[PDB]
Formats: C-alpha cells, sequence, structure tokens
C-alpha cells in the first residue's frame, strides 16, 4: 500500500515495534526475543537476571493481552491482518487514554530508550538515531524535513517531543486514515513495508 496510508502505518508497527524475528506474523518467540534485547539495552550488554525476570514478565502479559483481542483464528500467532482488525476494534476513533493497555505501555519504553539523554523530550538529534536504527537513509535533510512536519510550534519551542505527545502523535499514526496528518512522519520517512 502507499507509504503513508493507514495500513503501511499499522504495518510498519508490527514490523519495527513487535515483529522482532522478522518471520511476518506476531508469537511467544517475538516476545521472549524482545525481553532479552530489552534486558541488554538497559544493562548496556551485561545481563542482569532479575532485570530479564522483570522483562519476561511484561512481555509475557503483553503477548498474553494481545493474543486476547487479535488472535481471530486461535491459531497462536497474531498475523498483520488480525494485528488490523484489533487496531481497527480498539483504537480508531480513540484517544491514546482509552488504548488497551497492549498498545498503550509499548510507547513509553521506546520513548525512553529513544530519550538518550534522559530530558524527558525527543530532540532532532535522537530523532536521527531513531530514524537510522530501522531504515537506510542518504540524505540528512530528508530525516530532519520529517521532524519538521511532524513537530508543532510548542513542540519545537520545548526543544523537542514530550512522553504525552509523544503518545498523542502515535495514536493517530496508528488510527487516522489521512495520509496528510503530521503524525505519519512519528517515526520518520517511510516508504512501503
Ligand atoms: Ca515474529
Ligand atoms: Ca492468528
Ligand atoms: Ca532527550
Ligand atoms: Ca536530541
Ligand atoms: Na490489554
Amino acid at each position: 500500500h502507499m507509504a503513508y496510508s493507514w495500513d503501511n502505518r499499522v504495518k510498519y508497527v508490527v514490523r519495527y515495534m513487535y515483529d522482532i524475528d522478522n518471520n511476518g506474523y506476531l508469537d511467544k518467540n517475538d516476545f521472549e526475543c524482545l525481553a532479552l534485547r530489552n534486558t541488554l539495552i538497559e544493562g548496556r550488554g551485561e545481563f542482569n537476571s532479575d532485570a530479564y525476570a522483570n522483562n519476561q514478565k511484561i512481555m509475557s502479559n503483553l503477548w498474553n493481552e494481545i493474543a486476547e483481542l487479535a488472535d481471530f483464528n486461535k491459531d497462536g500467532q497474531v498475523t498483520v491482518d488480525e494485528f488490523k482488525q484489533a487496531v481497527k476494534n480498539l483504537c480508531c476513533g480513540k484517544s491514546f487514554d482509552g488504548f488497551p493497555p497492549c498498545f498503550k505501555t509499548v510507547i513509553g519504553r521506546l520513548f525512553k530508550t529513544i530519550d538518550i539523554n534522559g530530558d524527558g523530550l525527543v530532540g532532532v538529534d535522537e530523532y536521527r538515531l531513531d530514524c537510522i536504527s530501522r531504515s537506510a537513509f542518504s540524505s540528512v535533510k530528508e530525516i530532519d524535513d520529517a521532524y519538521a512536519k511532524l513537530c508543532t510550534d510548542d513542540d519545537k519551542k520545548a526543544g523537542g517531543i514530550s512522553l504525552n505527545r509523544y503518545q498523542e502523535l502515535y495514536a493517530q499514526f496508528i488510527s487516522n486514515p489521512d495520509e496528510k496528518c503530521n503524525a505519519v512522519y512519528l517515526f520518520g520517512p517511510l516508504k512501503e513495508v
């Protein structure tokens, strides 16, 4: 589908936020791998067995929640189309606070990872590093043009995107069908997945 279509945006979220083993669908192995990845990134490569246990619990609960809401054919996997139906059911027409917990809790964690300097704002430097974590770019101006469209004058006055703003933009990213909405740039310039 068109790069900034709702279909491609939801497919992008499934690919990059959840499908860590890159096999095209979600299952328990993705969440096992996310538990380990989060542990090691939190530890700067150190493995803390208590941090790991905490993360394994968070990710097991997350997977149980997503499968409860999205496993339409009861096969223990959640496809892109199943995830899209859960988004239509539970996100479309709602603001972020009305999303189910399994669609909400993921953002706090991504935001904390992006916010390298811990000042509670994602600024342009942090956004550039986020963008190159998923995709290839030749032009820093392409990334910076996306940040400039994404952010409002109040975001720019603040020096970046706060957590509740990041969540507001995410809610529009995953729910608004308008391909021209500023929030379509949340994860950088897009291509078809
Ligand atoms: Ca997978
Ligand atoms: Ca399924
Ligand atoms: Ca920051
Ligand atoms: Ca920054
Ligand atoms: Na939930």
